[PDB]
């Protein structure tokens, strides 16, 4: 019944989010359509933990089908958004592409579907990549902002790593989601630190959601079934 809560607010956020991208959408807005995108991304997450905490197939099943619907539209956004050299935009889009395949891991993990759960490492590895180049850019133009941002894709694409890598038992990849998550940590603790010391609230704000989202992905590799695919000093 406390599901029952949190899964009709899942859906009520979900189709808001829906109704303002859709009005950012005919004005051409790709920031806010880009945001409302993440928003979605967020409540298709929730849905997925309600259905994994169900144990409910479908609804997993359902979760997954919303979520791989955020990220072909994500995906077009962030097409949309280098057609205009807009790199804010593009690492919005990255994010909610980085949210989306998470939520598509929890549920493969959760359906123990081992082939779905590569096919969500898969992604989660390209979006990496796509968020790496990102940071690079941003790093060497000064955009601190940016740089946040694509940091926080980043952590989110090394959570998905992690949280496939832990489901499927193999420890290769549990290592490299280790190394990744430890890397991205202390990028964006330098980045906040950085921060701090200009006065930059906002951008502090945002590279501690990719410290803790790295450090979190750090924790679950390392605690994954008792410790077994932990890295050893």
């Amino acid at each position: 019944e406390e599901l029952e809560r949190e899964s009709e607010e899942a859906e009520r956020r979900l189709q808001e989010a829906r109704k303002r991208s859709e009005e950012a959408r005919e004005r051409g807005d790709l920031k806010e359509l880009a945001e409302a995108l993440i928003e979605e991304a967020r409540a298709v997450q929730e849905l997925a933990r309600v259905a994994c905490e169900r144990g409910n197939s479908e609804e997993a099943e359902r979760a997954s089908e919303k979520a791989q619907r955020v990220l072909e539209e994500a995906r077009k956004v962030s097409e949309e958004a280098r057609e205009q050299g807009d790199d804010e935009v593009l690492a919005l889009a990255l994010i909610a592409i980085a949210l989306a395949v998470l939520a598509l891991a929890e549920v493969a993990c959760c359906r123990g579907n081992s082939e779905e759960a590569e096919r969500a490492s898969e992604k989660a590895q390209r979006v990496l990549e796509e968020a790496r180049k990102v940071s690079e850019e941003a790093r060497e133009q000064g955009d601190d902002e940016v740089l946040a941002l694509a940091l926080i894709a980043i952590a989110l694409a090394v959570l998905a790593l992690a949280e496939v890598a832990c489901c499927r038992g193999n420890k290769e990849e549990a290592e490299r989601a280790y190394e990744d998550a430890r890397r991205v940590e202390e990028e964006a603790r330098k980045v906040k630190e950085s921060a701090e010391e200009q006065g930059d609230s906002e951008v502090k704000r945002l590279a501690e959601e990719a410290e803790q989202l790295a450090r979190e992905a750090r924790r679950h590799v390392q605690e994954c079934r008792g410790g077994w695919l932990e890295h050893h000093h």
